[PDB]
């Protein structure tokens, strides 16, 4: 199956940033032994995974950068990072962030300039400035592109070109129903017909190089296709997951500590009630709704700001204490510390 | 002024839940001298407190009960409750649950039978069996009527009875709006004036003679009715929270612990970004609210019971971990071991 991948990514913001490494990375150059697998990101990580741990031997990177100022750091050897990350990352990282900060402060953005450790081409992929060509007979089709709005002018220069039925993913830059529109803008066409393409996610979620896990959005491709993403995604990330699309930011932006707790909640709060108060789901669910809906209902209301004007935080100290029984009593009594902390 | 209490409560569902105290009930016994408090319950508990510690000068309870099989247990001496509490409850609290239990198991239920421990006379409260003498020239009515729909056929008794511009309130067995819309069915008229009546709530949110709080719902008294109410409430009871009725049941009711738990996030998270990041608070809000509604959203489709099926509880993992500081790294690490055991 041909992988077309679409952007190279470049490292300057995971530098910026102050809190990456390249620990996913290092990883799999182990498992593979090849060290220059090591200090490879975004997409080049991710093609790395696919073709060593997942049988995809044909992949094409595709980035107009390539014929422009594509500069590769050879600062760093890939062993001393590789060892590096066995116990501390941080033995490396500072001075791998400052010499790339110094690059990028007089470097172009990307699409002019970008910034690696190691070529593609050194890892057999084939390099091309074509989005078209790379495209042609691609089964997956992985985009990497900048937010905004360049990129439903990046996409109608090679859509035509999609084969029907391919596999069509996006990350972070674009929410999936954004990216669903702009296929769906060609919807008509019955030479190409797009409305037959599988359009998903392959969200790292966090850097790639860094963490292995991949993120695939359901309700726009079929089935079979997210079948088949969750496989390749298990195999080259090592830990998979499959959601709707309409919880992807929910999840994986910063919001997702939001998400993360209330659905702990959920699950606590439903746990104790059905394990130890005998009761069908639905009177946990009928509770837990009303509950949701109020709490965000008060907020949309005065305001997030001014929500301890209106509920004292205390409030809750002298009900919720006589539901701390069950799976909820794992999580309650941190939630009474700080309620304690913030009561009027 | 005059306060009408309707419904003086019966102790048999206290003491059948087997955790409950008269831990309040004896607290207040010792702030005023008179250990006859010390074994109240319900109504009779918070009418002591208003009476005694509020300056309410004048009470009337009112229930039919009076008239039939009203039985004070009186196997208790106060002075052992109050020793008992001061120390440990459970010394006492099991035998009390025994005979309330064992003479409740052949009572009949409340209007009929109703027990006690110490009778509203003895602490210079006007009994009666009759609501329209109860309520004559009442400030403050105080409602204790049994769930379901008896409620408005016991109010339409003494509806045109009730002065005009008097707080009427209710407790947990019912919700205010299914109160006010009983009112509601009277205002047309120009004689019984109701459309000038203030109700809300006095929802004691446990037993009332356990713990000292209250809980004052707002959305249909006026502004100086819910104010007064409040303090009165706060010199009663010890603790007073005022609050839309919207959110009465989510915070009172067996919600509580997922009301707690999801407005603990909600404010950790706001500081998070608010003091770390340096983003307005409408930037939270955004945030928020889209991650709020899609876990919602989600509960909704699918089934509490199914969440984990759809939505990887480990998915959260390698996403939320990045917001892992400021006040949401008080809450986040032990969400992250909850997470942790349910992941797919």
């Amino acid at each position: 199956m041909k992988l077309a991948i679409l952007g190279a990514g470049c490292y300057r913001t995971h530098a910026a940033s102050g809190i990456t490494n390249f620990s996913r990375a290092c990883e799999v150059a182990e498992m593979v032994g090849k060290p220059e697998i090591a200090m490879t990101h975004s997409t080049i990580t991710m093609g790395a995974e696919l073709k060593e741990l997942a049988g995809v031997d044909e992949v094409v990177v595709a980035d107009p950068v390539f014929d422009n100022q594509f500069t590769v750091i050879d600062d760093f050897a890939y062993e001393d990072v590789i060892e590096a990350h066995k116990e501390d990352p941080e033995k490396i990282m500072p001075q791998i962030r400052e010499k790339v900060n110094e690059v990028a402060k007089e470097l172009p953005k990307p699409p002019e300039g970008a910034i690696h450790f190691t070529h593609p081409e050194d890892l057999g992929f084939e390099i091309t400035t074509d989005d078209r060509e790379a495209v042609a007979d691609a089964d997956f089709i992985m985009t990497w592109f900048p937010k905004g709005d360049m990129q439903p002018d990046i996409i109608n220069k090679f859509i035509d070109d999609i084969k029907p039925g391919a596999i069509v993913t996006h990350a972070c830059t674009i929410p999936t129903t954004k990216f669903y529109k702009i296929f769906e803008q060609k919807h008509g066409d019955l030479v190409t017909k797009p409305e037959t393409l599988n359009v998903t996610s392959y969200h790292p979620g966090a850097v790639p190089e860094m963490k292995g896990q991949v993120y695939i959005a359901e309700g726009y491709a079929s089935e079979d296709a997210i079948e088949t993403l969750f496989e390749l995604g298990q195999k080259a990330r090592g830990n998979a997951y499959r959601l709707p699309a309409e919880l992807l930011g929910p999840v994986c932006d910063m919001c997702s500590a939001l998400t993360a707790i209330t659905y702990a909640g959920i699950l606590s709060y439903r746990d104790s009630v059905t394990q130890v108060l005998g009761a069908p789901a639905s009177f946990a669910q009928m509770m837990a709704k009303e509950s949701l809906e109020q709490i965000t209902a008060l907020m949309e209301k005065v305001g997030i700001d001014k929500m301890e004007e209106n509920l004292d935080p205390g409030a809750l100290l002298g009900t919720a204490d006589s539901m701390n029984f069950g799976a909820s009593a794992e999580i309650l009594p941190t939630v009474f510390e700080i309620l304690e902390k913030r009561k009027k």
